[PDB]
């Protein structure tokens, strides 16, 4: 019933993420010289670096809202796709998945510790 264990779980699969094949086209902010229209289609770009760095700063009260801007980052990936069978496109669904495995119990380790803590 630790409510702050999350955040520690958050570095590690982060971590975990940053070993990942899949991670490097989302492991920074997306360069506009390689893709320049890409601030047409994204209304707010996100990247791994950038949620790392929110997390360091201690700017995410939980971790659902680290969960937010994990999934804009796939869901960004797939509005710029210009087709289902992109390579880029394809490693963020099995990036996707890979988050989705490991944020489950962190989601719900911390929701029951907040739930214990309001008893
Ligand atoms: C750090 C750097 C390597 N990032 C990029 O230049 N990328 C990453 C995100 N991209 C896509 O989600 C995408 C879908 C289909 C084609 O690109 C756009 C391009």
């Amino acid at each position: 019933y630790d409510i702050q264990a999350w955040k520690k779980q958050c570095e590690e699969l982060l971590n975990l993420i940053f070993q990942c094949e899949d991670s490097e086209p989302f492991r920074q902010p997306v360069d506009l010289l390689e893709y320049p229209d890409y601030r047409d289609i994204i209304d707010t770009p996100m990247d791994f670096a950038t949620v790392r760095e929110t997390l360091e700063a201690g700017n995410y009260e939980s971790p659902m809202e680290l969960c937010k801007d994990v999934r804009l980052i796939f869901s960004n990936s797939k509005a710029y796709t210009p087709s289902k069978r992109s390579r880029i496109y394809s490693m963020s669904l099995r990036l996707s998945a890979f988050f989705e495995e490991h944020i489950s119990s962190v989601l719900s380790d911390y929701k029951s510790a907040l739930r214990f803590h309001k008893r």
